[PDB]
């Protein structure tokens, strides 16, 4: 019996073996019931799960995206929330949300990322010690999605300490309760965005009548979640990639390597979002299997993001790696909103620490989140030498 949704599997560096394997053969592999209710199929090369991901391919979210879930025990929020709906309910979520992510809303907040780690490394830029996915890496997508949100600067900092244990390591706070309590704060910042409305995310969703204080939660929830459980780790993943790869934070800083292109390289190596979920809407064949209606289909996204038909020397950190067609942010009608502000973080990061930081050296090896959802780091011990 196999189960790909088992987190044991995934806690070492040998994931990728594993994943390399089958993306070479792009294989077609079914999980028996465990970690998923009723069990799901999985492709791994970058042309299948882009296939899988078509805006063409018959295939839903609207019943989740993650395993767990599937037709007969579907998501909670399945329909309301952004992530897990279709149709014009999620086109219409899209747009609303849209603009408040964009390149152009990317841009203005850059000077915060740039603030948030010049005041990270007025703490850290001492000579030991330091973890980096804790305290460097949730730091920074916590403060965006803050100022995305439209929290007064008042209550940041509560706000910022509650959202980097909210999704981070599982263990007198458990980061499920911190979830809660950054939900109980959203809808009493709901109440008092109904009265006196600004130019927020909160208050984008709530001058919208058809939506019910329900659907404003869940996607706050959304891009809480969305701009945190996956963009710490590639946060983490940039320090880690300075402190590995040699030459890198130089090449950084006389501008011998390209900025942008460096941060699709990081983008394609660490795969923060481990896999996608989606069910069929009618029949077809996937590869050469043939699936009924309601059947679960994963495409393994750090699998297609280290294919080998796809990218040469996937292993290896090419800071000048081009073409890099990664799918880190997945594919499709559901790719990922923020992708622009992901780039903008990991830019503006990668940036300052070539700016301040002298060297970057590891410690001792990075441990791994138990967990099928993200591709994390539980700690990544670093010592950081500037000024
Ligand atoms: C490098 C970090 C990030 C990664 C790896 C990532 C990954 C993804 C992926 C793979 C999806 C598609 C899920 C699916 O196909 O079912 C997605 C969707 C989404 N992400 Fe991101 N994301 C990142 C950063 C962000 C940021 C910064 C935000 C904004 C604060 C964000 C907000 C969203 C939203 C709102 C969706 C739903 C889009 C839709 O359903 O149309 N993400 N993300």
């Amino acid at each position: 019996a196999v189960d790909l949704g088992n987190p044991d599997l995934y806690t070492t560096l040998e994931r990728h073996a594993r994943w390399r394997e089958l993306a070479a053969e792009d294989a077609m592999v079914w999980s028996d019931p465990g970690s998923s209710p009723s069990g799901f199929w999985s492709v791994f090369s970058h042309r299948a799960c882009a296939a899988v991901l078509a805006p063409s391919a018959p295939l839903t979210s609207e019943y989740g995206m993650m395993i767990g879930f599937d037709r007969d025990h579907p998501d909670n929020s399945g329909g309301r929330m952004m992530v897990v709906s279709e149709h014009e309910q999620h086109r219409k979520l899209r747009k609303l949300v849209g603009p408040l992510l964009s390149r152009a809303a990317a841009r203005k907040l850059a000077e915060r990322v740039r603030i948030e780690v010049g005041d990270v490394l007025g703490r850290v830029l001492d000579g030991e010690v330091c973890d980096a996915a804790t305290a460097i890496g949730p730091r920074i997508p916590a403060a965006v999605v803050c100022e995305i949100l439209g929290v007064p600067a008042e209550d940041e900092d509560m706000l910022i300490d509650l959202t980097n244990h909210a999704f981070g390591g599982e263990d007198g706070m458990t980061p499920r309760q911190a979830h809660t309590e950054i939900l109980v704060y959203f809808d009493e910042l709901i109440t008092a965005r109904r009265k006196e409305p600004g130019d927020d995310l909160v208050s984008t969703l709530v001058t919208d009548d058809d939506l019910t204080i329900d659907d404003v939660l869940l996607n706050c929830d959304n891009v809480l979640i969305g701009g945190n459980e996956t963009t710490r780790h590639a946060i983490t993943g940039a320090v880690h990639a300075l402190a590995t790869v040699p030459g890198l934070l130089t090449a950084l800083r006389d501008g011998s390597a390209d900025v942008d292109t460096v941060v699709e390289e990081v983008l394609r190596w660490t795969s923060p979002a481990m896999h996608v979920l989606r069910v069929t809407t009618a029949d077809v064949t996937i590869n050469g299997r043939d699936l009924p209606s309601g059947t679960p289909v994963v495409a393994w996204l750090p699998a297609a993001n280290r294919d080998p038909a796809e990218f040469d020397d996937p292993d290896t950190f090419l800071p000048g790696r081009k073409p890099n067609r990664h799918i880190t942010f997945g594919h499709g009608m559901h790719h990922c909103l923020g992708s622009a502000l992901a780039r903008i973080e990991l830019s503006v990061v990668l940036r300052v620490l070539a700016e301040r930081v002298s060297r970057v050296d590891l410690e001792r090896e990075p441990a791994w989140l138990r967990a099928i959802v993200v591709q994390g780091y539980r700690e990544l011990p670093v010592r950081f030498t500037g000024r």
